[PDB]
């Protein structure tokens, strides 16, 4: 997956966690790095921000039931 191209509530794993709900994307500004960055939800409505230059480590889950695909949490 090249990412960006994702669709709002597809499921996607991330590397660190796993399976999420991907939101839209969002901006941020970082002290030295600033761009693009993806925007995951998870279980509790956790807030994900993976950066563009890190999509190669987000995968779409493509199980077959995505609707029933299952949701991690994160640990804010």
């Amino acid at each position: 997956r090249n990412l960006a191209e994702l669709h709002i509530g597809q499921p996607v794993v991330h590397l660190e966690h796993g399976v999420g709900r991907y939101a839209g994307m969002t901006t941020l500004e970082a002290g030295g790095i600033t761009g693009e960055y993806l925007m995951l939800t998870y279980a509790n409505d956790a807030k994900l921000y993976v950066p563009v230059s890190s999509l190669h480590l987000i995968s779409r889950y493509a199980g077959g039931a995505e609707e029933n695909a299952p949701l991690h949490k994160l640990g804010g």
